[PDB]
Parts: C-alpha cells; structure tokens; sequence
C-alpha cells in the first residue's frame, strides 16, 4: 500500500504537535499501551517491575525510553514511505532480541491512535486518524515482512 501525499501531510501535521512536548506524548502512549494491554509489560525487563499509573509516570527511565521510541518512529514517518534504512536495525532488534509479535505492534498503534485521538482533535479528525492508521499498517506491513526474512514468525 501506499499513502498520497495529501495522506503524509495528515500525518506529518500532527507529529508536529507531538513534537511540542515528545516526552508527554511518549509517557502517554506507553502508559496506554501498558495498561489496555497488561502482557506487553512483561517484555520489558527494565520496566516490568513498575506496578500502577502512578510508578509509571513517575519513572525518569521510562520517559526517557519514550523519548526515543517516539523518535525513532518519527524518523520513520518523516521517510514517507521510503524507510527501509530505519527499519532494518529496529526490525532486527525487535524480532531478535525483544521478541514483540505483530500483534503488540498492533497494540501500540492503537495506543498511539488513542493518545493522538485525546490530545489532537484539532489535527486528529476522521481523514487525519485514517492517514495515520495507513502509515502505521504501512510501517507493520513492513516490519513484518523484514521479521520473515530474519527468521521470526511475529
Ligand atoms: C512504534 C513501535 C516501536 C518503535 C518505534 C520502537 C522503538 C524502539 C527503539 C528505538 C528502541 C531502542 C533501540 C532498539 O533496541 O531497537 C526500542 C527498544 C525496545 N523495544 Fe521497542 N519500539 C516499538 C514497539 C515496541 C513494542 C510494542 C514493544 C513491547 C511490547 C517493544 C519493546 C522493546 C523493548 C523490550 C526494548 C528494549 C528496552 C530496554 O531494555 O532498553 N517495542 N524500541
């Protein structure tokens, strides 16, 4: 698949918002993340100790965590499409080492949906909140054919 132009912009406009504040954003979207899906949790050694909203928003190593993953995914978006660079480490990292199934990346989109959803209404609307779900599946779809080709199932 493939996004329009008019679709990256959708997304890129709101990333901008993001970008006011990433450590927020990043704080909020693993936090939702965590805990409308208990399970991811536990793939993080570093984190999984922490027990309630409160530890979790309070852990200066977890908002920095956040810090570079909503970075790191905002380089990707930034690519529009033509990522592969970004995404052969993060690929190799997260089939090999972590072990994060498509269905968690799954879970993390819709954490990052939600959050955009709460704080952007006025750059999350229905063709904005579309734009991004495509570039998301784009960003899965790839990541999941990378996870072949590197011998993780996903
Ligand atoms: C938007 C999707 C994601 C992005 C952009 C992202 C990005 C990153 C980055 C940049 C790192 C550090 C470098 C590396 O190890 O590759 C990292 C580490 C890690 N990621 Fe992700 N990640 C994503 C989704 C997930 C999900 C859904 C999980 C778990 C359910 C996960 C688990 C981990 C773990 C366990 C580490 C190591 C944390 C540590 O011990 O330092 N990631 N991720």
């Amino acid at each position: 698949m493939v996004l329009s132009e008019g679709e990256w912009q959708l997304v890129l406009h709101v990333w901008a918002k993001v970008e006011a504040d990433v450590a927020g954003h990043g704080q909020d979207i693993l936090i939702r993340l965590f805990k409308s899906h208990p399970e991811t949790l536990e793939k993080f050694d570093r984190f999984k100790h922490l027990k309630t909203e409160a530890e979790m928003k309070a852990s200066e190593d977890l908002k920095k965590h956040t810090v570079t993953v909503l970075t790191a995914l905002g380089a990707i978006l930034k690519k529009k499409g033509h990522h592969e660079a970004e995404l052969k480490p993060l690929a190799q990292s997260h089939a090999t080492k972590h072990k994060i199934p498509i269905k968690y990346l799954e879970f993390i989109s819709e954490a990052i949906i939600h959050v955009l959803h709460s704080r952007h209404p006025g750059d999350f609307g229905a063709d904005a909140q579309g734009a991004m779900n495509k570039a998301l599946e784009l960003f899965r779809k790839d990541i999941a054919a990378k996870y072949k080709e590197l011998g993780y199932q996903g």
